[PDB]
């Protein structure tokens, strides 16, 4: 059994035990992030993990199953456009828009911090990215703007506050590739994916079993918990994932 | 007699240069008729064009003068002193927050964006966006168009000052050229010199400019403000015709 958690919103108590709960037990926990790898090495999470909406996969150095090429301590498999060629098709969609598309990478750390709440600190990390672009577009301008994005052979999502552009970024595709480089095929074959969000379809659809325990309604085939959050993700543990350890 | 002029479209030709413009201030010169840059540009863009204080910066918000010159004014800045008229831009900046808090949406200006950035929304190089993002007192904006009325009164409501200078939205406070003016000529060292002032500029960003001259001229492309002389061709060409026309008929 892994456990693949696109839980960003969720998981930042009786969670973090139910996550421990797990780890003791020898149960992989795959974090699924829209956060890049600077974020997630500030959040002490260790490899394997899949960050900026699938983008990049990071496995341990001596991962037993060869793929990727090295980058600081890790092996990263890229499955997406890295950001550099996404910032320049930005310029591009931008130049057939005929107005400005900003991005992150347009913005100091000290304006992502003013826009986020974050601190300056962790707005530069959330600026360390490698695939995907946060982009802070004039509501009345997106329509136009995502067509740009179109035409100019990228892909977009929303994240809830921002959209996104990037070109290859999702989900369900680098939940499967890490499945396929999982050292044990057995314990992979069952794979439980847990979201909080309509965007983790992707993830859900690359999963055998698929909970939501996000504050919206569930999306249809997608069991649910009685309540939403920390306690949504407790639940699931308690009840879904830990009898199978039974057996 | 004091020439102040206005820079871009102005002063300068279709690429930020000289010119039909250096006869022209050069003959002002050997008349010895002082010439004073009034300009949007910040400081440190002046400085890249190679011009000498006096000048008036960033719309008015900012006098410079050279640290010797004989009327004690302002505040020693290394090789000038420096008459702080309108609003710090920290200031500003700091009022912006709370204006993009009013609005209930993103504020961004030259200060939220790296000099790449500016670069590319300007087409100016990296090195001349670095200098445009060095501002003293007035904040570049970049708004989204149908979100200016609600930004600019949010601006108003914060007691900032907002102005539109051809591309973007710009925010200050007590940035005016006619008033740079006004206090330049009274912190003249000759009083007779400044007695008369002549004005040229060439678009109605400069109609500051021209309430606060004796004598206005306008070489912009378009119908000149009412009150305002007029010339057969814009830009240095322009400057030229109302030097030779307008200027040395008072000089002679």
């Amino acid at each position: 059994m892994i456990v693949f958690t696109d839980l960003d919103g969720t998981l930042l108590g009786p969670a973090r035990e139910a996550l421990e709960r797990l780890r003791a037990l020898g149960v992989p926990v795959v974090p699924v992030t829209a956060k890049t790898r600077k974020e997630v090495e500030a959040l002490g999470l260790e490899p394997p993990f899949i960050v900026e909406n699938g983008g990049g996969l990071y496995l341990p150095r001596d991962w037993p199953v060869r793929a990727g090429r090295p980058k600081g301590g890790y092996r990263v498999v890229s499955l997406a456009w890295p950001y550099r060629k996404v910032r320049a098709r930005l310029r591009e969609a931008e130049a057939l828009a005929g107005r400005p598309i900003l991005g992150y990478g347009d913005l100091t750390a000290e304006a992502v911090a003013r826009l986020t709440g974050l601190s300056r600190e962790a707005a530069r990390r959330a600026k360390a990215r490698e695939y995907d672009e946060t982009l802070v577009l004039c509501p009345e301008e997106v329509e136009a703007v995502l067509e740009a994005l179109e035409a100019v052979g990228l892909e977009w999502t929303h994240g809830g506050r921002f959209y996104h552009a990037a070109k290859g970024a999702d989900k369900g595709r680098a939940v499967a590739r890490l499945r396929a480089l999982w050292p044990d095929p057995e314990e992979a074959r069952f794979a439980v994916g847990l979201g909080d969000s309509l965007n983790d379809l992707p993830l859900f659809r690359a999963v055998d079993l698929a909970v939501y325990v996000g504050r919206g309604d569930p999306p249809e085939g997608v069991l649910a918990t009685p309540a939403p959050g920390p306690e949504g993700f407790r639940y699931a543990v308690e009840r879904y994932l830990l009898p199978r350890l039974s057996r």
